[PDB]
Protein backbone atom coordinates (compact mmCIF):
# COMPACT_ATOMS: atom_id res chain seq x y z
CA UNK A 1 0.00 0.00 0.00
CA UNK A 2 1.27 3.49 -0.92
CA UNK A 3 1.68 4.62 2.69
CA UNK A 4 4.30 2.17 4.02
CA UNK A 5 6.99 3.21 1.52
CA UNK A 6 8.42 5.91 3.87
CA UNK A 7 9.33 3.23 6.42
CA UNK A 8 10.80 0.81 3.86
CA UNK A 9 13.17 3.28 2.18
CA UNK A 10 14.56 4.11 5.62
CA UNK A 11 15.37 0.43 6.15
CA UNK A 12 17.55 0.44 3.02
CA UNK A 13 19.84 3.03 4.61
CA UNK A 14 20.02 0.88 7.76
CA UNK A 15 21.03 -2.12 5.63
CA UNK A 16 23.64 -0.08 3.77
CA UNK A 17 25.26 1.22 6.95
CA UNK A 18 25.06 -2.23 8.57
CA UNK A 19 26.88 -4.05 5.77
CA UNK A 20 29.34 -1.21 5.18
CA UNK A 21 30.46 -0.67 8.78
CA UNK A 22 31.01 -4.35 9.53
CA UNK A 23 32.95 -4.62 6.27
CA UNK A 24 34.86 -1.51 7.37
CA UNK A 25 35.79 -3.25 10.63
CA UNK A 26 36.90 -6.36 8.75
CA UNK A 27 38.97 -4.04 6.54
CA UNK A 28 40.50 -2.55 9.68
CA UNK A 29 41.53 -5.91 11.13
CA UNK A 30 42.82 -7.20 7.76
CA UNK A 31 44.49 -4.13 6.23
CA UNK A 32 46.14 -2.80 9.41
CA UNK A 33 47.49 -5.98 11.06
CA UNK A 34 47.92 -4.05 14.33
CA UNK A 35 44.84 -5.73 15.82
CA UNK A 36 45.54 -9.48 15.49
CA UNK A 37 44.86 -10.24 19.14
CA UNK A 38 42.58 -12.94 20.50
CA UNK A 39 40.06 -10.45 21.89
CA UNK A 40 40.08 -8.63 18.57
CA UNK A 41 39.57 -12.04 16.95
CA UNK A 42 36.41 -12.37 19.05
CA UNK A 43 35.23 -8.93 17.98
CA UNK A 44 36.01 -10.01 14.41
CA UNK A 45 33.71 -12.99 14.92
CA UNK A 46 31.03 -10.63 16.25
CA UNK A 47 31.47 -8.31 13.26
CA UNK A 48 31.30 -11.28 10.88
CA UNK A 49 28.04 -12.39 12.49
CA UNK A 50 26.66 -8.86 12.14
CA UNK A 51 27.83 -8.65 8.52
CA UNK A 52 26.10 -11.95 7.76
CA UNK A 53 22.86 -10.88 9.43
CA UNK A 54 22.96 -7.61 7.52
CA UNK A 55 23.88 -8.80 4.04
CA UNK A 56 21.48 -11.75 4.24
CA UNK A 57 18.50 -10.84 6.41
CA UNK A 58 18.24 -7.11 5.65
CA UNK A 59 17.40 -7.46 1.92
CA UNK A 60 15.13 -10.45 2.50
CA UNK A 61 13.28 -8.83 5.40
CA UNK A 62 12.98 -5.55 3.47
CA UNK A 63 11.52 -7.39 0.48
CA UNK A 64 9.13 -9.28 2.76
CA UNK A 65 7.99 -6.00 4.33
CA UNK A 66 7.52 -4.14 1.04
CA UNK A 67 5.65 -7.13 -0.46
CA UNK A 68 3.40 -8.86 2.07
CA UNK A 69 3.71 -12.26 0.38
CA UNK A 70 6.65 -14.66 0.04
CA UNK A 71 6.89 -16.18 -3.44
CA UNK A 72 10.68 -16.64 -3.53
CA UNK A 73 10.38 -20.42 -3.24
CA UNK A 74 10.25 -22.53 -0.09
CA UNK A 75 13.99 -23.43 0.03
CA UNK A 76 15.14 -19.80 0.04
CA UNK A 77 12.84 -18.88 2.93
CA UNK A 78 14.33 -21.77 4.90
CA UNK A 79 17.82 -20.58 3.94
CA UNK A 80 16.99 -17.08 5.19
CA UNK A 81 15.64 -18.44 8.48
CA UNK A 82 18.70 -20.64 8.96
CA UNK A 83 21.16 -17.82 8.22
CA UNK A 84 19.28 -15.39 10.47
CA UNK A 85 19.40 -17.88 13.35
CA UNK A 86 23.08 -18.62 12.65
CA UNK A 87 23.99 -14.94 12.68
CA UNK A 88 22.00 -14.09 15.81
CA UNK A 89 23.24 -17.09 17.80
CA UNK A 90 26.80 -16.51 16.59
CA UNK A 91 26.61 -12.92 17.83
CA UNK A 92 25.23 -13.69 21.28
CA UNK A 93 27.73 -16.52 21.61
CA UNK A 94 30.72 -14.50 20.40
CA UNK A 95 29.90 -11.85 22.99
CA UNK A 96 29.46 -14.66 25.53
CA UNK A 97 32.85 -16.12 24.59
CA UNK A 98 34.49 -12.70 24.82
CA UNK A 99 33.04 -12.17 28.30
CA UNK A 100 34.05 -15.69 29.39
CA UNK A 101 37.64 -15.19 28.26
CA UNK A 102 37.78 -11.74 29.85
CA UNK A 103 36.59 -13.29 33.13
CA UNK A 104 39.02 -16.21 32.89
CA UNK A 105 41.84 -13.74 32.14
CA UNK A 106 40.92 -11.44 35.04
CA UNK A 107 40.21 -14.55 37.13
CA UNK A 108 43.27 -13.80 39.23
CA UNK A 109 45.03 -16.36 36.99
CA UNK A 110 46.04 -19.27 39.21
CA UNK A 111 44.87 -22.11 36.97
CA UNK A 112 44.81 -20.42 33.53
CA UNK A 113 48.21 -18.89 32.86
CA UNK A 114 48.49 -21.10 29.75
CA UNK A 115 47.71 -20.26 26.12
CA UNK A 116 45.18 -17.47 25.59
CA UNK A 117 46.15 -17.64 21.95
CA UNK A 118 44.92 -18.74 18.52
CA UNK A 119 44.30 -22.27 19.85
CA UNK A 120 41.67 -21.39 22.46
CA UNK A 121 40.07 -18.65 20.35
CA UNK A 122 39.77 -20.90 17.30
CA UNK A 123 38.41 -23.81 19.35
CA UNK A 124 35.77 -21.72 21.10
CA UNK A 125 34.67 -19.82 17.98
CA UNK A 126 34.35 -23.05 15.99
CA UNK A 127 32.40 -24.56 18.89
CA UNK A 128 29.95 -21.66 19.00
CA UNK A 129 29.42 -21.73 15.23
CA UNK A 130 28.95 -25.51 15.31
CA UNK A 131 26.32 -25.02 18.02
CA UNK A 132 24.58 -22.49 15.76
CA UNK A 133 24.59 -25.00 12.91
CA UNK A 134 23.30 -27.58 15.40
CA UNK A 135 20.34 -25.25 15.93
CA UNK A 136 19.96 -25.09 12.15
CA UNK A 137 19.94 -28.89 11.86
CA UNK A 138 16.32 -29.43 13.07
CA UNK A 139 14.75 -26.19 11.81
CA UNK A 140 15.38 -27.07 8.15
CA UNK A 141 14.04 -30.59 8.57
CA UNK A 142 11.13 -30.50 11.02
CA UNK A 143 8.85 -33.28 9.78
CA UNK A 144 11.81 -35.61 9.18
CA UNK A 145 12.61 -36.47 12.82
CA UNK A 146 9.58 -35.27 14.78
CA UNK A 147 6.25 -36.16 13.17
CA UNK A 148 4.73 -32.74 13.98
CA UNK A 149 4.53 -25.34 7.06
CA UNK A 150 0.87 -25.77 6.02
CA UNK A 151 0.89 -22.20 4.64
CA UNK A 152 1.40 -21.52 0.93
CA UNK A 153 2.31 -17.88 1.60
CA UNK A 154 3.62 -15.94 4.61
CA UNK A 155 6.49 -18.34 5.26
CA UNK A 156 7.75 -18.51 8.85
CA UNK A 157 9.54 -20.96 11.12
CA UNK A 158 8.36 -24.56 11.20
CA UNK A 159 7.82 -24.41 14.98
CA UNK A 160 5.58 -21.34 14.97
CA UNK A 161 2.52 -23.42 15.91
CA UNK A 162 4.10 -25.11 18.97
CA UNK A 163 4.37 -23.18 22.23
CA UNK A 164 6.52 -25.31 24.53
CA UNK A 165 9.50 -25.64 22.19
CA UNK A 166 9.45 -21.94 21.29
CA UNK A 167 9.30 -20.89 24.95
CA UNK A 168 12.05 -23.32 25.93
CA UNK A 169 14.40 -22.33 23.11
CA UNK A 170 13.89 -18.61 23.73
CA UNK A 171 14.44 -19.06 27.48
CA UNK A 172 17.61 -21.05 26.89
CA UNK A 173 19.17 -18.97 24.13
CA UNK A 174 18.54 -15.64 25.84
CA UNK A 175 18.22 -16.13 29.59
CA UNK A 176 21.04 -18.65 30.05
CA UNK A 177 23.58 -16.57 28.07
CA UNK A 178 22.34 -13.26 29.46
CA UNK A 179 22.24 -14.45 33.08
CA UNK A 180 25.53 -16.37 32.95
CA UNK A 181 27.25 -13.53 31.11
CA UNK A 182 25.84 -10.92 33.50
CA UNK A 183 27.26 -13.00 36.35
CA UNK A 184 30.61 -13.10 34.56
CA UNK A 185 30.45 -9.35 33.92
CA UNK A 186 29.70 -8.65 37.59
CA UNK A 187 32.64 -10.84 38.59
CA UNK A 188 34.79 -8.92 36.09
CA UNK A 189 33.53 -5.63 37.54
CA UNK A 190 34.48 -6.72 41.06
CA UNK A 191 37.90 -8.05 40.02
CA UNK A 192 38.77 -4.91 38.04
CA UNK A 193 37.49 -2.70 40.87
CA UNK A 194 39.96 -4.62 43.05
CA UNK A 195 42.98 -3.70 40.90
CA UNK A 196 42.31 -0.04 40.05
CA UNK A 197 42.68 3.51 32.55
CA UNK A 198 42.75 1.35 29.42
CA UNK A 199 40.94 -1.34 31.39
CA UNK A 200 38.18 1.22 31.94
CA UNK A 201 37.92 1.79 28.18
CA UNK A 202 37.71 -1.96 27.56
CA UNK A 203 35.15 -2.38 30.34
CA UNK A 204 33.09 0.49 28.94
CA UNK A 205 33.09 -0.96 25.42
CA UNK A 206 31.96 -4.26 26.90
CA UNK A 207 29.31 -2.33 28.84
CA UNK A 208 28.12 -0.59 25.69
CA UNK A 209 27.86 -3.97 23.96
CA UNK A 210 25.93 -5.02 27.07
CA UNK A 211 23.53 -2.09 26.76
CA UNK A 212 23.00 -2.63 23.03
CA UNK A 213 22.34 -6.53 23.35
CA UNK A 214 20.16 -6.18 26.24
CA UNK A 215 18.10 -3.01 25.79
CA UNK A 216 17.79 -3.75 22.06
CA UNK A 217 16.66 -7.39 22.42
CA UNK A 218 14.44 -7.30 25.54
CA UNK A 219 11.32 -6.11 23.64
CA UNK A 220 11.62 -8.98 21.16
CA UNK A 221 11.99 -11.74 23.73
CA UNK A 222 9.35 -10.28 26.03
CA UNK A 223 7.12 -10.33 22.94
CA UNK A 224 7.85 -14.05 22.60
CA UNK A 225 7.10 -14.51 26.31
CA UNK A 226 3.72 -12.79 26.05
CA UNK A 227 2.65 -14.07 22.62
CA UNK A 228 2.63 -17.78 23.49
CA UNK A 229 0.23 -17.45 26.43
CA UNK A 230 -2.22 -15.10 24.66
CA UNK A 231 -2.82 -14.96 20.91
CA UNK A 232 -4.89 -11.79 21.42
CA UNK A 233 -1.60 -10.10 22.43
CA UNK A 234 -0.32 -10.03 18.82
CA UNK A 235 0.60 -6.81 17.02
CA UNK A 236 2.29 -7.02 13.62
CA UNK A 237 3.78 -3.51 13.71
CA UNK A 238 5.39 -4.02 17.12
CA UNK A 239 6.85 -7.39 16.10
CA UNK A 240 8.65 -5.88 13.11
CA UNK A 241 9.70 -2.94 15.29
CA UNK A 242 11.27 -5.32 17.81
CA UNK A 243 13.04 -7.37 15.13
CA UNK A 244 14.43 -4.14 13.69
CA UNK A 245 15.50 -3.11 17.20
CA UNK A 246 17.56 -6.30 17.26
CA UNK A 247 19.00 -5.41 13.87
CA UNK A 248 19.67 -1.92 15.24
CA UNK A 249 21.75 -3.69 17.89
CA UNK A 250 23.56 -5.51 15.09
CA UNK A 251 24.36 -2.20 13.38
CA UNK A 252 25.16 -0.39 16.64
CA UNK A 253 27.97 -2.80 17.51
CA UNK A 254 30.13 -1.41 14.65
CA UNK A 255 29.43 2.02 16.17
CA UNK A 256 30.27 0.76 19.66
CA UNK A 257 33.69 -0.43 18.50
CA UNK A 258 35.31 2.91 17.46
CA UNK A 259 33.53 5.24 19.89
CA UNK A 260 35.12 3.55 22.92
CA UNK A 261 38.84 2.92 22.30
CA UNK A 262 41.18 5.31 20.51
CA UNK A 263 42.90 2.57 18.48
CA UNK A 264 39.93 2.14 16.14
CA UNK A 265 39.53 5.86 15.40
CA UNK A 266 42.99 6.12 13.83
CA UNK A 267 42.52 2.84 11.96
CA UNK A 268 39.22 4.16 10.56
CA UNK A 269 40.33 7.70 9.67
CA UNK A 270 42.97 6.63 7.14
C1 LIG B 1 20.88 -12.12 20.27
O1 LIG B 1 19.98 -13.07 20.80
C2 LIG B 1 19.23 -13.73 19.81
C3 LIG B 1 19.52 -15.04 19.47
C4 LIG B 1 18.77 -15.70 18.50
C5 LIG B 1 17.74 -15.03 17.85
C6 LIG B 1 16.91 -15.74 16.77
N1 LIG B 1 15.50 -15.71 17.11
C7 LIG B 1 14.56 -14.81 16.41
C8 LIG B 1 15.28 -13.94 15.34
N2 LIG B 1 14.28 -13.10 14.64
C9 LIG B 1 14.97 -11.97 14.00
C10 LIG B 1 13.59 -13.90 13.63
C11 LIG B 1 14.97 -16.57 18.19
C12 LIG B 1 13.73 -17.16 18.03
C13 LIG B 1 13.21 -17.98 19.03
C14 LIG B 1 13.99 -18.16 20.17
C15 LIG B 1 15.23 -17.55 20.26
N3 LIG B 1 15.69 -16.77 19.29
C16 LIG B 1 17.45 -13.71 18.19
C17 LIG B 1 18.20 -13.06 19.17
Amino acid sequence: SPQLMPLVVVLSTICLVTVGLNLLVLYAVRSERKLHTVGNLYIVSLSVADLIVGAVVMPMNILYLLMSKWSLGRPLCLFWLSMDYVASTASIFSVFILCIDRYRSVQQPLRYLKYRTKTRASATILGAWFLSFLWVIPILGWNHFMQQVRREDKCETDFYDVTWFKVMTAIINFYLPTLLMLWFYAKIYKAVKRQLNRERKAAKQLGFIMAAFILCWIPYFIFFMVIAFCKNCCNEHLHMFTIWLGYINSTLNPLIYPLCNENFKKTFKR
